[PDB]
């Protein structure tokens, strides 16, 4: 649900470590990017209408 990421897209928002912390957190230069590649949790189904950069692409 999160295999092509968008860096250049992210805009450091706070959408993503709220949602859950398996792959949507941030890191410490900023760049919010996913940390979870095959995030199954049930919290990406909502992050892809949260995440604005719709960075977490889901390429499932
Ligand atoms: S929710 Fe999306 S746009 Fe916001 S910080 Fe996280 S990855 Fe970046």
């Amino acid at each position: 649900m999160k295999v092509r990421v968008d860096a250049d897209a992210c805009i450091g928002c706070g959408v993503c470590e709220n949602l859950c912390p398996d792959v949507f957190q941030l890191g410490d230069d900023g760049k919010a990017k996913v940390l979870q590649p095959e995030t199954d949790l049930p919290c990406a189904k909502d992050a892809a209408d949260s995440c604005p950069t719709g960075a977490i692409s889901v390429e499932e």
